């Protein structure tokens, strides 16, 4: 027995929800199984499109009865513990999706093809078309509301930026398979409607078995390419509209199926993308049903993919947008403050020196959403090897230094930049880690500051003896020679540290 | 007397809103009233599409009137009480907006089908093409600006994330009808102006009453389809331009409305979402501005529809996006600090964990902006029983209790996460809602921390004595086997409720 | 003397950029001035439409040497100050902007028609079409170069929510009318390209003067709709491609300006919106080159329009989308800890109501980014008659109820919702705005609390005697009946306001 | 030996991917290669094209050999400190990218032309085109995965806001001239194959070389223009679908390449932004899959480019939506607390004022966010002349002014705007920048405040005096006459400044 969460379940219903695209993706290849011979002006049956669709069909099906038998052990929980207990499990399913999950999954047009069409009254050419073209109608419904309870189960727990749009891509090419596939079987309904009616107006006499193929019978109503013209068209005797071009190429005639698949996906494809643009409709009203259909269902995915898109597109640069927001307004502020070309140069080279090094991120608010010993492990692979060249600093436990990894600060410094200057007083505690410092001082000698070094150990003894709160005097002025990245001590976390050590 | 966010009228001016959209939906249909008979050659009247769009206007004519009687007994405020007096709801309504309301509700169309036109002078068939072209053009300008002001009432108060796309589609659906109606008339118009000049210049005479169509006249001018070419084209004698296809379909002659409705409306379709492509217009100007229009328009619709879809899209990811960003901020960030990978597929974990749980909702600050007797009764469900475990916590009264459960923050723990180390001082007491808890000693004896088990129990006697401020030493060592859900008692917080405890 | 934030070039300085739009929509009216006269096959000079293209490009230039001279005494700055002082200000510009501002406002097609045509060399029609050819092209590049600064000139410093969508839109209309203007002079180029190349290979014999118009020769070439053919096109002799549908439509023959512009303005806008989609072009490489950069430019126009409208779009959705976010997090955090149905509907009841009331604006965090005095003047026309019916606060001066009209917070709660309990501690001072109040007491009686009325009188007291910190209990226990806005005093803020009275 | 952020390699990297993109847009010049002569029906070879290709192809590949050597001296780091040492950075590239950058560097077209199809057997027209189609199919993907390391060495280190759409623009000139000459090819191909069909039934018969050109060899089989027919067409005979504009064009048999890029480019450029609309398909199999990635490849196109605009767009929107929705919450929170007009408009000033000085920009934010010295250096300029005219604030060293410098704060006033009245407390002391300021006092003499004068100087004597905590009461009435900027200096932060000074 499982719950919803489960490693089992979690990981075997994204198979079936992929299976019920497949689904899907195969219910329009039962309209491909009608066929027109047009010789004999006869409606007929292709018997391996019948046989394609309906095993394609079966191996689909028998991958949902595992969603039913997966359905009577899961998890309900209540009104923070699970129930592991059946009949009670098997009495909400049977309440909520059961019958819609067993009315989506029976072999309704398999079993017609086998059983019920050999044992039924009329043509079975006929009987073919009008029965897998209804019992695929009547198990649409209970297809597609599968998915959205099953949909609603995943949406209570993949992802990718572009996830939305490459199943927005793929939604193109189902709805064009299933359009065009519609469009095959309604060019193929026109032209027997026309030859329907020529017989029932018979100046020329027409036998009403001969519309309806049959391998004994040799030859049918000849005269109805005068009345049904297709070839060169009329249309005062039958407009065809949008499925001339169907008739035409002899689609409909052809049992080769990627043949078929092809031309009739691709006209799905493009007009689906036209928005029905190019489709010139008879007056016929349920054609033009359809092709209003094509062109809202059209209008419907373009939007989602431009959409879908642009999403992609802007998730992939927030930092960047943030950036720019921030160059812009350092820009327009200097030139309302009317600031000196030598301020506003130093204020773009330290904002983009800012910019290459971080990206935008805040290394302090990240790390403090992490956990307290996890943060301790980052603070002391990055600041704890820079407090050990200190030399005093070696005389704290991992209990005191690990205080002063959590107060230390990364701080940038661009060239020319002043870190501290001679009678200034000393806020901070460098410890070095980039780039090359000169300090002066002139009490005179010139001394340097590489990585590992660090810079404010007037501080220290400051901050230790129990004295004045005023800050000691900079006796040096250091002064950054290259980009210098380096790990800020305050006065008052170091005064924090120093209680701690007696 | 009611008030303008009084629930009568608050519901019941979205049924007025509704009932203004039907009314323009509507309007259109006064235009498939002209009809041509091309055997006569004559233009007549559709004479039950007159009574459809006659009584069709009617009810929801008598529906605005009742619109015009519930503001004459609305609400005024003031330049806090409302006005529930007359005679200043009625003196500014008819100072604002009720000229407007009362031209936009006047019968014209069906007072001049009834009353003008059997009493007007000339064809009555011309009278009724001319008369209702330019009535429901006089009163196409009232009818909009009454839903400019009841749409700036509804902005001072439906949403959802997806109804400013549905909207959009509906108004696809209403300018294809208006727009395909109007295409209907102007083609009718069109073969009349051709039968017009035709007659002008009567190489071959023409008798100017055949032109207009009586039941008591048989036959008409039967040289019009020489001079005005319809089945077979010739634009030196007459250039039909996008109104060629109205004419050559027989749409314009066709007394069945669902056939001239549909034809027309998906003219309508194909050319708005088009932007006017196809239309191979002919030199006349206002057929030129007609197809510049319908290019407009459906510029102006379409790039609304992909914006009212993507913010659809984007109404949808917030949380999900912010997540990205964070995920794409924690990667170069390490990499940038060259973070080794055990370190880095920690921080990845936590991350996911974080996300999985609380998917990006911070708790603290839902629930601190929520009034304090309903924080106060969702604290007391999620952890006063978790405190009820404590076997000191049950001697406080639900004045402390409360003050508990106001400072109790839900934290998170990966596996392998260690909550405290032997040794480190103790800043927090857990109260565990899932997860097991191996917690260790050296001071050995391992024991186990479940769902409703508490760590951090040394820190209680501690913030009871009312003793040192450096927190008690860590006498186990406690570590996450599962992902672990807690409640954390900060030891400041603990140290504030040991004041009320004496 | 001037400067550019003055007040007078400030609001003169945006008609200068909206006569920089009619420059350029008057510039393809020169391309308009050739015609072919296809009875004698001739090209000719349209006479009324030379001077209407003469007097608008003059009435527009005479519109931006008023720019000349308002740029000679503008205000320079420095590298706080301006520079009021000619010679420099005629410097600067003499070496910025000057010329370019003076290659823009030649009258070059006026004076190349009324000068220099007339005292040419060659045939008047072909030197007119070849003079205002170039330089229309000549002069195309400073009459937009010049619009380059002067809209760097208005970045630093009109806008709405759709000036950036209704900009868009007339940037259609702008390059429609370009496009097609520069489509009708290529098909007049094209047919006389067809004549003289005809007439170089004089198997029939052309005389070379009849190829242009002069109305004292009559009679031309009349074998050029032979080797030209037209209006039945063969492409083995010439394809136009296409060009074929303004030598079809006589559009370049007619002297009727608004047939002409009319015409031509929907070509270029039916081939925009299309992308170039339709155009059937020959294989002449300048033609393709041509539609290529059809192509390109509505390819960039429309993109630019899907994002401006949705700019429009989400600007006017912010507040809104942050509402649903919030309901997005409402729900999934209740069913996520599991919330008892009548906890979750208080929820929803109070986020609706805040909703409702506040549209998610922050009050205090508005006031507090106004000025101290201004923020003064709100908060004593909201809170200080309220203050008036405490019987107490009378007694204070214009400095005391100042500083309580500081500290009043707005406060929503629901019906059913409990302000205080008999046992609580009272936090607040209320003073009800809105509302219903039942306030009860087991110590019974029951009071009620309206509008004006006053809760929480028990902490006054508190908050003046000189006290425990312990806040007092309270008597009573307050519920709302209604929907209830208040105005909350805290108890610390009262305590401050207790130290100024004695 | 370098490193990959050194300034050698960082500089000319940028070149190499510009190289790729050449290279690629020169890959289908080889497919100009194969040409029809029509009058003999034979496949041949244009020679010039066939040495344009292969030397720009070249001239494209020696400049990615130098990839190759600039990758054996570049810089590993670890699993801080870079790798200088060979036969380690020659040992991770030839174990990541050294055989897809050598695979997409040989000169396999250039080499098949001059080696290999002058020594191979059948015909030399007939094995260009076969040999040509391949090479540059299988040469295809390494050419394009030696681009995909090579923009994640870019994605960690240009970029402005119209970058990306440029870039995507650039992408449909890339994609239109790969798909026109891919159609180019197909389009002869087609043709070929329906030579070789009519070959292998030869009622009227065939001869197998002189489908392939030769120019020792005059006249082909003449018959083929009966059985493939193309300027006429017969699809019951052979359909050539899309491919039909290509061969009735004669752009298969120019050797002219502008003519024959320009006609095939635009045919690309037409379908990818129409689709796949036009494309009137045969049943062909394959050119349906082409139409169909046709479809799929200018979908994706469009939607990146309409998302690449709106990023621009909105780009450039950040602060100016931020004012929007500023605004649009300062109303509705005004006329929900129904504020009077007086205190509205007075609102809607200060709003208005602030945004067009400061533009949404917060300076102290920006000038926190800046380092320490360069803060100063910015305040130094702005704030110090300020302060020198204060006759006190000269006593005061470089030590205690940028203490005063660094606690300015800029404050904005309107007109009528009270600074202080008679009788309040004082909280800041100002320093102006702009503006008059009309002074007066009842204590009657006004004084008058212009740039560089001071308010306020009552409180400096009281933060002086080391005095009582409540602030002096002004004895001035100060108002604003103009717009008025100034620096504010608050009461506790001068208390601070008065610490240091004795
Ligand atoms: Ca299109
Ligand atoms: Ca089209
Ligand atoms: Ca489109």
């Amino acid at each position: 027995i499982l719950d919803p969460q489960g490693p089992f379940l979690q990981r075997w219903n994204k198979i079936f929800v992929l299976a019920c695209i497949i689904a899907v993706s195969l219910d329009p290849l039962f309209f491909y199984v009608p066929i027109i011979d047009d010789a004999k002006k006869c409606l007929g049956i292709d018997k391996k499109m019948e046989i394609t669709a309906s095993v394609l069909r079966s191996f689909t099906d028998v991958f949902y009865v595992l969603h039913i038998i997966f359905q009577f052990r899961t998890g309900f929980i209540a009104p923070g513990v699970l129930v592991e207990d059946k009949r009670e499990i098997a009495k909400r399913y049977l309440s909520s999706h059961f019958i819609i999950d067993i009315l989506a999954v029976l072999p309704l047009p398999q079993m017609v093809i086998l059983i019920i069409i050999p044992h039924m009254r009329g043509s079975s050419s006929l009987n073919t078309k009008n029965m897998l073209k209804f019992i695929v109608f009547f198990q649409y419904i209970p297809r597609f509301i599968r998915i959205y309870p099953l949909y609603k189960e995943v949406t209570r727990t993949t992802e990718t930026a572009w996830a939305g749009a490459a199943f927005n891509l793929f939604l193109y090419m189902l709805a064009s398979h299933v359009f065009g596939a519609f469009w095959y079987l309604f060019s193929i309904e026109r032209e027997t409607v026309c030859w329907k009616q020529a017989c029932e107006r018979n100046n020329p006499p027409c036998i009403s078995k001969l519309l309806y193929c049959d391998p004994e019978t040799a030859g049918g109503n000849a005269f109805l390419n005068e009345s049904c013209p297709i070839q060169t068209p009329n249309t005062t005797l039958f407009d065809f509209g949008i499925f001339l071009d169907a008739l035409q190429s002899g689609v409909v005639e052809s049992q080769d199926f990627p043949q078929k698949f092809f031309y009739c996906f691709w006209w799905g494809l493009q007009n689906l993308s036209s928005l029905g643009q190019n489709l010139k409709t008879s007056t016929y009203i349920w054609e033009i049903c359809f092709a209003v259909f094509i062109s809202i269902a059209g209008l419907v995915l373009f939007s989602f993919l431009i959409g879908n898109m642009q999403t992609y597109l802007q998730s992939t640069t927030t930092r960047l947008e943030e950036m720019r927001v921030k160059r812009r307004d350092a820009e327009q502020w200097m030139s309302h403050r009317l600031l000196p070309e030598n301020l506003r140069k130093r204020i773009r080279r330290y904002e983009q020196y800012k910019w290459q090094e971080t990206r935008g991120v805040d290394e302090e608010n990240l790390l403090s959403n992490l956990p307290k010993d996890l943060r301790r492990d980052i603070k002391r692979h990055l600041c704890l090897a820079l407090l050990m060249r200190v030399p005093m600093f070696e005389k704290m436990d991992e209990q005191l230094l690990d205080a002063l990894c959590d107060r230390l600060q990364p701080v940038l410094y661009t060239e020319e930049s002043y870190i501290v200057r001679e009678g200034d007083p000393v806020d901070e505690m460098l410890f070095i880690m980039r780039g090359k410092l000169l300090t002066i001082t002139t009490n005179l000698n010139s001394e340097y500051l590489g990585a590992g070094d660090f810079c404010g150990e007037e501080l220290l003894t400051w901050a230790l003896d129990p004295s004045s709160s005023n800050l000691p005097i900079s006796t040096r002025t250091v002064r950054a020679l290259m980009e210098v990245e380096a790990f800020a001590l305050k006065a008052d976390d170091l005064k924090f540290v120093a209680s701690q050590f007696r």
